[PDB]
């Protein structure tokens, strides 16, 4: 019941997003947390951006099919071009309900405007 | 700032999902709607649902692309299987809140074989 | 047997289903907003949108890899409004019964998303 | 004029396109495919497997928002293999029709291990 | 064994199947379709259009978790239409799966056929 | 010409855009891990996770309609524990300046040589 930051997505997991095993690709779930931090940074930007480095992300634990994954940033340095966000992915419900930390994160994000400079 | 029901999804609307004009196709909505409100239903019936009846939905306002569209559902009505849940569409991003979809999708908690099921309290 | 047009003639396909077999009624509706679109664009022979779904109802469950057919029919030409009847009937691959049936609302809007005036054909 | 059983009809979505902005070529194929395996399913009175395609022709190309309308007909059949003529025709809602696709489809009767199986003839 | 250039590797993806379970055959040919409008465009350094697919053949059956080598190698030099011929290799032991001889036009920006350089 | 081994080639596709143009990062890790996934799968003869994502950098764009390459390279075995380094390279750009080939992104993922039950494998050596 208690993640840090604002939850920017909250989705379910399709078994669209799988591999060859039928897990949650974690591929995609790099993705999901690019799009939440662009977001953020959209926010903060006040506008379009790009992303140029992402250091420390740790998969803590899987994720299965039908799972809901919310994912939770939150701002951490307060930097003229390097927006740095903090994101962590959080999976829903086997017993249904479960609350579990799956991932942890440092994005770093770079605002760019119809030219980015 | 507080939504009635609980927000059950919450995704960017990407371009994937344009018409000619270049809105979202609310099919889309749709599908983001019944998955949505799937979930807290599946909170509810402890176990599969389905979809059994959907009503008086309203386009309300135009979703565009690059937005967050925010799903937010509150269940009505508990009977014998049936979870009734009324929903929202909210875009978070113009590019401001507002309300673009609303309606009513009514569920029923299933078997494997597709068939009632009570519901567990 | 089916009354109205048929729109649309595709197959259940496995992207399109949940976890126990049948297609998400997502699918189903998208489906079936897709066959009212053209029905009345055929109409309003230009632009139109989707404003208002009542009386969906899912009937039938569908399973994978049958033939998934919509049946469209017209009911109200208001101004600049298109009202059809959709009915989704399932043809069987791998028998027709209908899963789904629901009343689509549809608006003659121009190149600029605002509503316009319907012709005469 | 079209010739053959309407197998397949949808609109074409956005989803589905290329760079300039046209639909994607190969998708064409998938619904080709798809199509097709509709009426050898029918006739194989069974499950089928997609094995060869001829001499598919690209007559004229397919933009969105357009309805596309795929007609299956068989000229030969095999012990197994079936061979169905594949039109796909247009009609341009977004109603001009003319025809989009020419192609032979041929397909393999397989029973549950995936070997080729017996045809009644009636 | 295998003939030409790879121009695609990719992954079979679990939403790439029919309802038995194979590799959708509309999908390897969607990816045949790709492989060949790469040299297509490399060759005419412009735009392509496909037109024509002949001689397509399935072989082996794909499964999802494999490896889906396309290669693709030219045939004909002509004026305007360039056939290229292509082949797809699967992996897990690489084994042919397809075989195939595509057909390409090149065009200008307005979809409409264009001259090609050193075809 | 680079190194490691060509683990994934795919072309940049519409509707994996941005509203500029480019190609959104994401994607490209998405092509990574797969990339990556590959190899370890063939390297480990079973199933491995990821579980680490180190020095990633997007070190130039990409646009739509090129050529995506994934080059993968082992460099770490520990008793389960697999390191790779990654590269992104793009192969054409667009429709004409063709053959000038790239890095868009590099990255060291780790994965895990792990069983049914998730639980961490001996490396076969």
């Amino acid at each position: 019941s208690l993640p840090n930051g604002e939850l920017v997505l909250r989705t379910l997991a399709m078994p669209a997003d799988t591999n060859a095993n039928g897990d949650i690709f974690g591929g995609w779930l790099m993705s999901q947390m690019d799009i939440g931090g662009a977001i953020q940074a959209k926010e903060i930007a006040q506008g379009r951006v790009v992303t140029v480095r992402v250091d420390g992300m740790t998969f803590l634990k899987p994720v299965a099919v039908g799972d809901v994954v919310c994912c939770y940033a939150r701002c951490i340095k307060t930097g003229h071009s390097s927006i740095t966000i903090n994101i962590e992915v959080w999976v829903k419900k086997e017993p249904i309900g479960q609350r579990y930390r799956a991932t942890e994160a440092v994005f770093t994000y770079v605002a760019v405007d119809d030219a980015g400079k």
